[PDB]
């Protein structure tokens, strides 16, 4: 069953389809909950801030772009979605063919640029499922919403805030994502998390959301810093890390390498495993983190927990493995949990800055 979407049904559908093409049809068969079939570890509950997790691997943005597939990710057995990225006003996106599959590499480059239905049919989208998340929320099950800028957008920062008033109070927690491939200085980066930070606060105490800065794995060691700075000094409730990389390692193999765009998959793995061990460390452990890049196993989770997250996202994984993956993750990780005498997820959060 994990055997034969690795090995057959994900195999082939990438031989028949375009990426993107593939993207949108995944999206569709979960909309639609065509889904395959472990479950329930009290290891794998984890408590971020107080909100309440079932498990700790949820599926990254950008997967479930518009708020199409939110249930039937669920489904698939994630602990918590994410959805976006939400641009306020529609935008296209940029043209064609913007997603190339990189095989050899385990890896995905995209620039989709910020395709967005906007921030009203989202809006709607989750209104009409808003008391059946209130219940899955309660019942350890929360949902993430991610927010972009609009591309001729002029003020930035009022592009944010209008995703925190509109889509708030739909939302657990929200991401501001300022680490798209397709700002200036420490700052520039205050006077924009003061203003979602003053938006959010103004939103009533149970459509109330965390806030979290989205980061990617190219920074410089000074802005990493002044993240760390601004985050602490604002009271910033998270850290997601990493987004993608335009940065191409040495060694890749596909032939499409040099495409421009955000990399993704293995050859992020670790260079996001090391941005979390730095921003962790940075923050003193006070900050939760949502680790993400590269992930598709038990270890790869483990060590992302181990450097300083709490959760743990995985997109690219899902496009070689198909839904399977999510149950192989777990499963891994409450083994190897078990074999290196951690009594739950918890318990190995920064573990290894002892
Ligand atoms: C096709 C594609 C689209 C993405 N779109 C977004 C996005 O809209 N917003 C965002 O914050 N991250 C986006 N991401 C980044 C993912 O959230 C994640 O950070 C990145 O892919 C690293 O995770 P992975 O290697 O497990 O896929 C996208 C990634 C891919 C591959
Ligand atoms: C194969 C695939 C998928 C994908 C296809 C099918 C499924 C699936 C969902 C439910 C049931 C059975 C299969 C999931 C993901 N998504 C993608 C998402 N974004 C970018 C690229 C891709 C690709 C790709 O061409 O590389
Ligand atoms: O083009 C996008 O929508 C996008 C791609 C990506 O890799 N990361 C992101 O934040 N946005």
């Amino acid at each position: 069953d994990e055997r034969f979407y690795a090995e057959h049904l994900m195999p082939t559908l990438q031989g028949l389809l375009d990426p993107e093409s593939a993207h949108r049809l995944a999206v569709r068969f979960t909309s639609l909950g065509l889904l395959p079939r472990f479950q329930d570890s009290d290891m794998l509950e984890v408590r971020v801030l107080g909100h309440k997790f079932r498990n700790p691997v949820g599926i990254a943005a950008g997967f479930d772009k518009h708020g199409e597939a939110v249930d039937g990710l669920y489904k698939m057995g994630f602990g918590f979605v994410e959805i976006g990225s939400v641009t306020p006003k529609p935008q296209e996106g940029n043209p064609r063919p913007r997603v190339f599959r990189l095989p050899e590499d385990q890896a995905v480059i995209n620039r989709y640029g910020f395709n967005s239905h906007g921030l009203s049919v989202v809006e709607h989208r989750l209104r009409a499922r808003q008391q059946k998340q209130a219940k899955l929320t309660e019942d350890g099950l929360p949902l993430g919403v991610n927010l972009g800028k609009n591309k001729t957008s002029v003020d930035a920062a009022e592009d944010y805030a209008e995703g925190v008033r509109v889509l708030g109070p739909l939302a657990d927690y929200l991401v501001v994502n300022v680490s798209s491939p397709n700002l200036q200085g420490k700052a520039e980066l205050r006077r924009l998390l003061t203003k979602v930070l003053q938006e959010r606060d103004g939103l009533r105490r149970v459509h109330r959301p965390a806030v979290l800065v989205k980061i990617a794995p190219d920074l410089t060691s000074q802005d990493k810093e002044d993240i760390a700075s601004v985050v602490k000094e604002l009271g910033i409730d998270g850290l997601i890390v990493t987004n993608t990389t335009v940065s191409r390692p040495a060694g890749l193999q596909g032939a499409l390498r040099s495409e421009t765009g955000g990399l993704s998959g293995k050859p992020l793995r670790d260079l996001s495993t090391q941005t979390i061990r730095e921003m962790y460390a940075l923050t003193q452990g006070r900050v939760p983190i949502i680790g993400v890049g590269g992930v598709s196993s038990g270890q790869d989770a483990l060590e992302k927990i181990r450097a300083g997250a709490s959760l743990v996202q995985l997109y690219t994984a899902l496009t070689f493995w198909g839904p399977p993956v999510v149950g192989k993750v777990k499963r891994e990780l409450e083994a190897l949990l078990k074999e290196q005498g951690f009594g739950g997820v918890t318990d190995a959060i920064g573990a290894d800055h002892r």
